[PDB]
């Protein structure tokens, strides 16, 4: 089984604890790494953070522990303007020059591979897509014939059926990549006021609209599409997603008035850090969704839609059923990768639960 782990760059601007390095990574926990946003200049890969190359490095001599973990660099992100992905896909010259300066860079880093996170192609960006991860596919197997082992293509992909449906060609692109990550916990609309959770796991059997909203649906359909089980990997979210109440109604459906407030670490409105909201629990009521089956937590007028342990083995399990590749952690570095704020000692509380399902077969 699989177990891709991402790893941001900004995570190192976290004040106190809340600073992460590639260095407070176990090599053992995850099988793959992926490093976190990697940019495009003049139609080239390239760095994004003044000290990538340093980070690169930290992260890359993991592997002296652990000689079996891969590491890939992921392109995109929110962050990535999805136009300037659809402007370099569109011409067939800046693609080219693009897919071409990629091996080279990859192997002076140490990455075993890349990551494509174009954050939603649209309608007209299909056919480009697919193009992208043909001719990158392409040079990949021609770069081996160096003799040297070939690189990993992989790519994270939506998990809503409209965002599918509108950009990607799965039957395509899914015979070419390494494997598919899914996007799974971004269900819940940033668009309304409502209470609600962002990564349920199943449809919950009390409520007609957007069935196509949930972790069981997306897996599904996917495999409808034509994406091979054994290819597909399920997103497990390690943040929560935070809410400001409107009125003393903490059930669902409850009104929202905005994002929660920020997180004494992430200082992000709407995310917190599972460490952070560790601490969010004292004094907080938990409740859980029995038909998702994942939990939701509430104080003053701050309502919080995150996964624990149990929320996160329950994914697992569900993924190991359907005989999926395997799982992908978003953000090591919002999981307790400490250990000091959630009770128990443990370190890496989140991603190490999923680890324990997928081990035990």
């Amino acid at each position: 089984y699989k177990l891709i782990c991402y790893y941001t760059s900004w995570s190192q601007y976290r004040e106190g604890d809340g600073s992460c390095f590639p260095d407070a990574i176990d090599p053992f926990l995850c099988t793959h790494v992926i490093y976190s946003f990697a940019n495009i200049s003049n139609n080239e890969i390239d760095t994004w953070e003044w000290n990538d190359v340093t980070l690169y490095d930290t992260l890359n001599t993991l592997k002296n522990r652990n000689p079996k973990l891969k590491t890939l660099l992921s392109v995109g992100g929110w962050n990535f303007g999805p136009e300037r992905f659809s402007k370099i896909a569109s011409k067939t010259q800046s693609r080219r020059t693009f897919i071409k300066s990629v091996p080279p860079f990859l192997r002076t880093h140490g990455f075993d591979g890349l990551d494509l996170a174009w954050l939603y192609p649209g309608r007209r960006d299909k056919r480009h897509l697919t193009a992208l991860v043909k001719e990158m596919k392409a040079e990949f197997a021609r770069e081996a014939q160096a003799g040297t082992e070939r690189l990993l293509l992989s790519a994270a992909v939506s998990a809503g059926k409209i965002a599918i449906d509108r950009g990607y060609d799965i039957a395509q692109i899914s015979r070419h990549l390494d494997f598919i990550s899914l996007l799974t916990y971004d269900f819940h609309g940033a668009w309304r006021q409502t209470v609600g959770h962002h990564s349920p796991l199943f449809r919950g059997n009390s409520d007609a609209s957007s069935r196509f909203s949930n972790a069981d649906y997306a897996v599904s359909y996917m495999l409808r599409l034509g994406a091979p089980a054994n290819k597909l990997v399920m997103g497990i979210p390690t943040f929560g997603r935070s809410f400001t109440l409107a009125s003393s109604k903490t059930d669902v459906g409850a009104p929202i008035s905005g994002p929660g407030i920020p997180g004494r670490f992430t200082k992000e409105k709407g995310i917190l850090a599972y460490y952070e909201i560790c601490d969010f629990l004292h004094g907080a009521t938990t409740h859980r969704f029995r038909d998702q089956q994942v939990p939701y937590a509430t104080k003053g007028n701050q309502w919080v839609a995150y996964d624990d342990q149990e929320s996160v083995k329950n994914k697992a399990r569900y993924l190991k059923n359907r005989q999926l590749a395997g799982a992908m952690v978003w953000a090591l570095d919002l999981d307790d990768f400490r250990g000091t704020f959630c009770g128990q000692n443990l370190t890496f509380p989140l991603t190490s639960a999923v680890k324990d399902v997928l081990a035990r077969v």
